[PDB]
């Protein structure tokens, strides 16, 4: 197997947007790993970087980044990601291992998304990855069974906590084959702070390395 | 304190509610505070409390209650909280004392909901007081250029952090003549938590105090 390998082509691929002096903003997760050690090629075009996690804002510390604050920042002119599952429209699933809600925050932010995957997040219809939620401690329970009526199953990511001080759920057993729908619906859910389906504002661009090392650009 | 014994008298009509054991919820201010205190006569029949806010938790544990937290709740039977502003729809405006977030999820989780005000809360169009909208630090700027396009004014609660560890904005110029539909394009904001129009889950009775001590049930 060569998924680590897809990843960095991936990654090193998508670096190759920043042709310009911008605000660039990342990612968090394994392949935005690859895509952070390739930016140390591109110094001299970064001026400012907006960091959706602090692992991202450790490994970018690291590696002589000056990160700032999104609101001293302002506007992020590019943003790069990976994804857990992007479907034909380039509306995804993000948000499983960590980071849903200011990554989400940092794509609504962004004037260009990139979404950077290998060819396994590719799918047709979203929902076989669980769909995280992140919500208000105090009201997990209520929406639990508030996603229940909606036809899903709900499971507590039990002793998890974000940076943001607040709790996971993942949503099992959904076929998303509405998207703007259901990402409206979880929105209107009191005690909701991010869903972690992207289609409202989709990725504008998604770099996909293939099972034969070959990249494809939706 | 003319207005404060208004307040009192709203806040003593509606404990006459609590008839059987129940489930309560206490909501957050001053107004609040005076049904708190008078919680001591209905002792016997409030088995279990959840409450809306840190400050309200630390009042109502002065006076011996036990505090329980939502999610071992389950469900409230009865919800007693103020308001900024009320409508002719039983539509609020609130979060005024900061504690929207979780007196929205409380209401939410409520099977009635009493609102008490006195008559200066009274409006016709909702808007005049400031929205205020719970926000995740981070998305504080884009949110706030997002509530412009709105129609809005927003202006950062200075020096305020809510129980969630959130920042506040406070929302201007806005006639909300339609709050079913304002409450649900705000919910679509990425890294608003809460916005302070509670109309898509209005108040089920209003108990208002009028300027001449009498009480109006809405
Ligand atoms: O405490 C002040 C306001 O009633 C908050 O809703
Ligand atoms: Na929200």
């Amino acid at each position: 197997n060569n998924q680590d390998e897809l990843k960095k082509l991936a990654a090193t691929e998508a670096a190759k947007s920043i042709t310009t002096e911008i605000t660039l903003g990342v990612g968090t997760g394994s392949t935005v790993g690859f895509l952070i050690e390739e930016l140390v090629n591109y110094r001299d075009k970064i001026k400012t970087v907006v960091s959706s996690s602090e692992d991202s804002t450790r490994k970018l510390k690291a590696l002589g980044f000056d990160v700032v604050d999104l609101n001293y920042a302002g506007e992020i002119d590019l943003y790069i990601d990976g994804a857990d599952e992007c479907n034909n429209h380039k509306e995804l699933i993000k948000g499983g291992g960590a980071a849903l809600t200011r990554e989400k925050i940092c794509v609504a932010a962004a004037k260009k998304f990139i979404c950077i995957i290998d060819e396994s997040k590719k799918v047709n219809t979203l929902g076989n990855f669980p769909l995280p939620i992140e919500v208000i401690p105090m009201a997990r329970s209520y929406i639990a069974r508030q996603i229940v009526k909606l036809g899903g199953q709900p499971v507590y990511r039990e002793q998890t906590i974000t940076d943001n001080g607040n709790v996971i759920l993942d949503v099992y057993n959904l076929k998303i084959d509405n998207p703007l729908k259901l990402e409206t619906e979880l929105n209107q859910i009191t005690g909701v702070v991010t869903n972690g389906i992207f289609a409202l504002k989709p990725a504008d661009t998604v770099i996909m390395a293939t099972k034969d090392s070959n990249i494809v650009v939706l």
